[PDB]
């Protein structure tokens, strides 16, 4: 199984809370989580993007970097890890989003890869006055479509003629062209957005479902096993939990009863037994064992290839799981 992180791109990482570790995301920071990621031989980090925040007294991603500048410089600074990107296809056009690529391609020396994403709030991107309207809800993969043909052109052969109905490209140039293939992902759960994921991406991101429900994501990522048959391409699922870790299961249930105490409720309706106070991700809390074997039964269901991972305290927790939790678990004896 393979193991990723999700950068804290945005403040205080995945948390609503005042009992949360409190800190801005600084290139710094990521930077240090990243090395520490690749040193425990983390196969893989995730940069999404955010454009906009939930305020609230923690003032929940309020505070947010932009993921290609970010990824590119944690290019830089690291050696082996893969690095993700996220465009918002909205807001770049892929003509650049594909000369960016080449670009982090030849910074990091082929591992690099972009994650492609629709945008689902609107105001993200109304706020900039750039929102298409509400036709978009059930045409961004009409869009998205269009979208990864320009790429898949422009990183192919260099060059670009593709005319839909909402790109024109006239002999488009962008090289030099990636020196491996460049691998897309996305994070569609609907339909359409595994429909998309089958015929372009390379692996899908779905959510982990409950607390200490590890194989919950099941059902999606069987629908998801689905959806790559109708293409013949191996495209795995990638399942997003919150680790919240201790020495033992009543040590890291203290930590998350502590957390889901100290909830920013003013951020929480911005946004509007599972939490809030990680807008309901998927969570396992327990011993480092407890953890390991949780993380195992996640490797067992069909279609999961790897977890994108989160902590309540990134240093610490990636520390923890390199020291205590990954020599533990069977799926990573390699
Ligand atoms: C790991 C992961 C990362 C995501 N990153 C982003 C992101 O960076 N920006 C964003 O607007 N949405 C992001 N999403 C939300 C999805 O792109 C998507 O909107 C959602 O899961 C619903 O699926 P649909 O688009 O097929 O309806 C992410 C989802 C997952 C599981
Ligand atoms: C948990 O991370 C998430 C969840 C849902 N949507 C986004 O980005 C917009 N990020």
């Amino acid at each position: 199984m393979k193991i990723g992180v999700f950068v804290p791109i945005g403040n205080n990482g995945w948390l609503i809370s005042t009992h949360a570790p409190q800190y801005m995301p600084t290139f710094e920071l990521n930077k240090a989580i990243v090395q520490k990621a690749e040193h425990y031989h983390f196969d893989f980090a995730l940069s999404m993007i955010k454009l906009r925040g939930f305020g609230g007294k923690t003032e929940f991603w309020d505070h947010n970097l932009e993921s290609f500048t970010l990824m590119a410089g944690l290019a830089a600074v690291t050696s082996r890890i893969q690095i993700y990107a996220t465009a918002a296809t909205l807001t770049l056009p892929p003509a650049i989003v594909a000369r960016m690529a080449a670009t982090i391609d030849s910074i990091s020396g082929g591992r690099f890869g972009v994650n492609l994403v629709t945008g689902w709030q609107k105001p993200e991107y109304e706020q900039m006055g750039i929102w298409p309207g509400d036709d978009y809800f059930s045409r961004r993969y009409d869009y998205l479509t269009e979208y990864v043909q320009v790429l898949r052109d422009l990183w192919g052969t260099g060059k670009s003629d593709f005319k839909g109905d909402f790109f024109t490209m006239n002999d488009c140039r962008v090289s030099p062209q990636p020196s491996v293939p460049m691998k897309v992902i996305c994070a569609g759960q609907s339909d359409a957005g595994m429909a998309f994921s089958a015929r372009y991406a390379d692996f899908n991101f779905c959510f982990g479902k409950g607390v200490n429900t590890p194989t919950a994501f099941a059902p999606t990522a069987a629908r998801m096993k689905q959806a790559a048959e109708q293409t013949g391409r191996d495209v795995g699922s990638y399942v997003l939990f919150m680790v919240i870790a201790d020495e033992t299961d009543d040590a890291a249930r203290a930590k998350w009863e502590h957390y889901k105490a100290g909830a920013d409720e003013e951020a929480l309706s911005w946004l509007t037994p599972t939490s809030a106070v990680n807008i309901n991700m998927g969570t396992l809390v327990g011993s480092y064992a407890s953890v390991a074997r949780m993380l195992d039964e996640v490797a067992s269901v069909p279609g999961a290839e790897g977890v994108l991972l989160t902590f309540d305290d990134f240093l610490s927790g990636i520390e923890t799981f390199g020291e205590r939790i990954q020599p533990l678990m069977q799926c990573r004896a390699h």
